[PDB]
């Protein structure tokens, strides 16, 4: 068991869905600080391009190009071929790190989906289809489902009176990955929570607890993106980065702008340079997050016709329809290991650095894309 699986006849395409997989981060979290600047958040985007990349198998020629063009894919065989492989690392449990994405789609009890979508979201994702009452508790049919299936209770995007019987397709996924901390001698880790003074974005002053932790890293002042950034390695091959303005202003939309391309990423991991962290960071171990992407998409500007009751771009969803999608349910839990209270006696908390404003997180795996972005303003 091993995240390392590729595709070895689709191996650039691979490479490239990394990209616009790197890319949908940054426009992610572009939109959070321009859109909700006073909110907390986290999220992936693989279940997103998993989604997009299924819908690219059962589309008319137009829409698949499109499609294409946000998924760096330009095949039926790169879309079935990678996401094969991506889909098997994201479902590996190993002494590493532990990775599980589970795809749903929904449809109406009357509405059947075509023998085509069932048998390729099958083959390519181990997808599995639910026919539902879209007129009798549909919403709470999918909350326990998602929230059963994953073992994640947060509560879901949707409210009741959201599912009706003109609600078109609905897809979910399910993300549960949990990071060990690496265990060499001078691995990072955390190791106590201590008191710290916040300010947030909004200048509201308050107190957190905060994980001092301590071990080899890397770190880099970037001017032309405004940003101070943190690095350190989890077991070998994963990567955490932080980072915070250099400016008191939080003045994050350039860096944030910059993320949308996948180029600022490979350039920010080799501008830092080691150094030895002793950081105290206001962060949950455990986090949750559950959303409807389709919102994001939209302010994104893509794919809009998609969305539309009228949407007649889809082939094979449905043998007697297009078919349009209503909502993309992505029901995450990230979780790092805890600290022991033997491990917090072994460290003095003397931070160099507290993370006492905003400031944001990326989780890479081993091809330097991100498992998860997430933004702290408050
Ligand atoms: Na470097």
């Amino acid at each position: 068991h091993h995240h390392h699986h590729m595709t070895k006849n689709y191996t650039e395409a691979q490479l490239k869905y990394y990209d616009a997989n790197t890319g949908l981060c940054g426009i992610g979290i572009d939109q959070w600080f321009q859109y909700e600047p006073e909110r907390n958040q986290f999220s992936t985007a693989f279940p997103l391009l998993f989604m997009l990349s299924e819908l690219s198998l059962n589309s008319k020629e137009d829409t698949t190009a499109e499609l294409y063009k946000n998924l760096n894919l330009r095949s039926e065989d790169e879309v079935v071929n990678v996401n094969q492989a991506v889909n098997t690392n994201l479902n590996t449990k190993n002494e590493v790190y532990q990775s599980t994405l589970i795809l749903n789609a929904y449809t109406d009890i009357d509405s059947p989906f075509s023998e085509t979508f069932i048998q390729n979201f099958a083959k390519v994702f181990n997808g599995t289809v639910k026919n539902i009452d879209y007129s009798n508790d549909a919403v709470a049919t999918i909350r326990d489902s998602l929230q059963s299936d994953s073992g994640n209770d947060i509560e879901i995007a949707l409210k009741d009176g959201d599912i009706n019987k003109d609600t078109g397709i609905i897809l979910t996924a399910y993300t549960n990955i949990y990071f060990p901390w690496g265990e060499a001698s001078d691995s990072y880790r955390p190791y106590k929570q201590i008191d710290i003074s916040f300010t947030a974005l909004d200048g509201t002053q308050s107190n957190k607890q905060a994980w001092y932790s301590e071990g080899a890293g890397k770190y880099a002042e970037i001017e032309n993106l405004g940003i101070k950034v943190f690095q350190f390695s989890l077991k070998p091959g994963l990567t955490v980065v932080l980072g915070t303005s250099l400016n008191d202003n939080n003045d994050l939309s350039g860096a944030f702008n910059k993320l949308r391309d996948p180029a600022t990423l490979a350039y920010i991991l080799t501008q830092t340079e080691s150094k030895y962290l002793k950081l105290a960071v206001p962060i949950e171990l455990t986090m949750r997050d559950s959303r409807d992407y389709i919102p994001e998409v939209k302010r994104a500007g893509l794919l809009t016709e998609l969305f539309e009751k009228n949407f007649d771009g889809f082939d094979t969803v449905y043998d007697n329809k297009s078919g349009y999608i209503s909502y993309m349910l992505s029901h995450t839990r990230l979780e790092f290991e805890q600290p022991t209270e033997e491990q917090a006696a072994s460290v003095v908390a003397e931070p160099d650095f507290i993370f006492d404003k905003p400031y944001f997180f990326l989780v890479l795996d081993q091809f330097n894309t991100p498992a998860f972005i997430g933004l702290i303003t408050n």
